[PDB]
DNA sequence: CGTCCAGTCTAC
DNA sequence: TAGACCTGGACGG
C-alpha cells in the first residue's frame, strides 16, 4: 500500500466507524512483535486521518465512560500487507494482529488491523514519524517546497526513480506510483534526480507526485473490493504492463517504464 | 514438491 | 550494502 492506500483505508475507518460505540480493550495478536495498546475505555469512538504512508487512529472515550480516559492516537505503517477490516467479532480474518470491539447494542464487530506479512509497524503516541517528508496529497505545497529547498541533499544524487521512494520527500510514494509518474512524462528512471528537478527550481514531476495518487483515490476503494480491484488494473498504464521494460534499482525493487532507461543504469 | 515474486529497518 | 523481517499465490517439474 501507497499514500492512496493509506488514505482509502482512513476514510474507511471513519465512514465504518461513524456511528459505531467501541468498549473494552484494545486487543493484539500473540505472534505480534508490536506493542500492547494500554487502552480500556467502556464507550469509545475511532476516527482516522492519513499522512502520507502513514495513518493516525484516534481512540476517543465518550462523556462519561469509565475508566477515566483522554484520547489515544495510534500511527500505523502498513509495510507490504496491511488494511483495515470491519468484521463479525467470531469472524476474525487470519492475520488480524490488533482488534477493536463494538460496545452493544446491535451485533457484536471488530475493526481489525490485518497484516499477512506483518511488515506493518504501529507506535503508541500520536506523532508521524520524524524525518517523514510532508504528504504528496494533503500537503502539497509543503512537499513541493520540502524537495525544491534541499536538492543538494545526496538523496539527489541518486536516479530520479529511486530519490521518489525516499519518504523524507516523497512521502506517499511507492513502486507502483512512481513507475506511474515517470511513464506520464517519459522521463527516463535512471536519468539523476537533481537534473529532472532544478529543471523547475502541462504538469510538471512535483505536480504529478499529487495529481497522480489523488486518481487513485477518486477511482474509490477502503484500502482496496475484488470489483475495484478491476478499476485499478484498468487505471494502470505502466506498472507490469505488457510492451514495459524493466530493472532493479540499487535496493533490488522493480521500476517499470518504456523507452530509455536513462543515463545512470546499471 | 520447488522457485520466484510481491516497505521499511538495521547490523556490517 | 545485503540480508532481514513474513506469508501466499503464481507458476515449473
Amino acid at each position: 500500500p501507497e499514500g492512496p492506500e493509506l488514505h482509502l483505508a482512513s476514510q474507511f475507518v471513519n465512514e465504518a466507524c461513524r456511528a459505531l460505540v467501541f468498549g473494552g480493550c484494545v486487543e493484539k495478536s500473540s505472534v505480534s512483535r508490536n506493542p500492547e495498546v494500554p487502552f480500556e475505555s467502556s464507550a469509545y469512538r475511532i476516527s482516522a486521518s492519513a499522512r502520507g504512508k502513514e495513518l493516525r487512529l484516534i481512540l476517543s472515550p465518550l462523556p462519561g465512560a469509565q475508566p477515566q480516559q483522554e484520547p489515544l492516537a495510534l500511527v500505523f505503517r502498513f509495510g507490504m500487507s496491511g488494511s483495515f477490516q470491519l468484521v463479525p467479532r467470531e469472524e476474525l480474518p487470519r492475520h488480524a494482529h490488533l482488534r477493536f470491539y463494538t460496545a452493544p447494542p446491535g451485533p457484536r464487530l471488530a475493526l481489525c488491523f490485518v497484516d499477512i506479512r506483518r511488515f506493518g509497524r504501529w507506535d503508541l503516541g500520536g506523532k508521524w514519524q520524524p524525518g517523514r517528508g510532508p504528504c504528496v496529497l494533503q500537503e502539497y505545497q509543503q512537499f513541493r517546497e520540502n524537495v525544491l529547498r534541499n536538492l543538494a541533499d545526496k538523496a539527489f544524487d541518486r536516479p530520479i526513480c529511486e530519490a521518489l521512494l525516499d519518504q523524507r520527500f516523497f512521502n506517499g510514494i511507492g513502486n507502483y506510483l512512481r513507475a506511474e509518474i515517470l511513464y506520464r512524462l517519459k522521463i527516463p528512471p535512471f536519468e539523476k534526480a537533481r537534473s529532472v528537478l532544478e529543471a523547475l527550481q502541462n504538469p510538471d514531476l512535483l505536480e504529478l507526485c499529487h495529481s497522480v495518487p489523488k486518481e487513485v483515490v477518486q477511482l474509490g476503494g477502503r484500502g482496496r473490493g475484488e470489483e475495484d480491484f478491476a478499476a485499478f488494473r484498468a487505471w494502470l498504464r505502466c506498472y507490469g504492463m505488457p510492451g514495459m521494460s524493466s530493472l532493479q534499482d540499487r535496493h533490488g525493487r522493480t521500476i517499470w517504464f518504456q523507452g530509455d532507461p536513462g543515463p545512470l543504469a546499471p
